[PDB]
């Protein structure tokens, strides 16, 4: 076999809440904030 696609370009910091992608880490934090806050119970039925 032949594979190895780990090293083409430059890693990036993408959000883990929504799934957005950013070039810089700090820049991402400024966004992730939007997620910072309260969250729903979960079992919300309806
Ligand atoms: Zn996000």
């Amino acid at each position: 076999g032949s594979s190895g696609s780990s090293g083409t370009g430059e890693r990036h910091y993408e959000c883990s809440e929504c799934g957005k992608a950013f070039i810089q880490k700090s820049t991402l934090s400024m966004h992730q904030r939007i997620h910072r806050g309260e969250k729903p119970s979960g079992p919300s039925s309806g």
